[PDB]
């Protein structure tokens, strides 16, 4: 499916987002072993990341806007839940879905399919 949402969501919040000086560790999955987290996929079931929610944008893999913005939703909620309090990958990602909230809240209305 191919709509003026799922369009907003690819060239005004995926690209905000994506070329953001905070966005480098969201770019591609969690790498477990490259980072030393032999834990990390026991503690999280469905590992998520920019890389793959933009590759699903450009290949119309989403069928509405909200499945899209659940996988926004997914990367940022592993990362707090994975992550200590004090780790600065928290107020990473906690900048980035701010800026995702706020170009959400201007999101079009109504899934006008094209
Ligand atoms: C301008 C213009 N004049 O004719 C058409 C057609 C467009 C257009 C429409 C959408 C578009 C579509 C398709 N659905 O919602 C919107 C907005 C776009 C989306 C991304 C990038 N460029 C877009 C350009
Ligand atoms: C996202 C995410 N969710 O859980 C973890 C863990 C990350 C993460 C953290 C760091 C990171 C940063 C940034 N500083 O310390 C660590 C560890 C990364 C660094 C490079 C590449 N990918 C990284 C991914």
């Amino acid at each position: 499916r191919v709509t003026n949402q799922l369009q907003y969501l690819h060239k005004v919040v995926m690209k905000a987002l994506w070329k953001h000086q905070f966005a480098w560790p969201f770019r591609q999955p969690v790498d477990a072993v490259k980072l030393g987290l032999p834990d990390y996929h026991k503690i999280i079931k469905q590992p998520m990341d920019m890389g793959t929610i933009k590759r699903r944008l450009e290949n119309n893999y989403y069928w509405a806007a909200s499945e899209c913005m659940q996988d926004f939703n997914t990367m940022f909620t592993n990362c707090y839940i994975y992550n200590k309090p004090t780790d600065d990958i928290v107020l990473m990602a906690q900048t980035l879905e701010k800026i995702f909230l706020q170009k959400v809240a201007s999101m079009p209305q109504e899934e006008q399919e094209l």
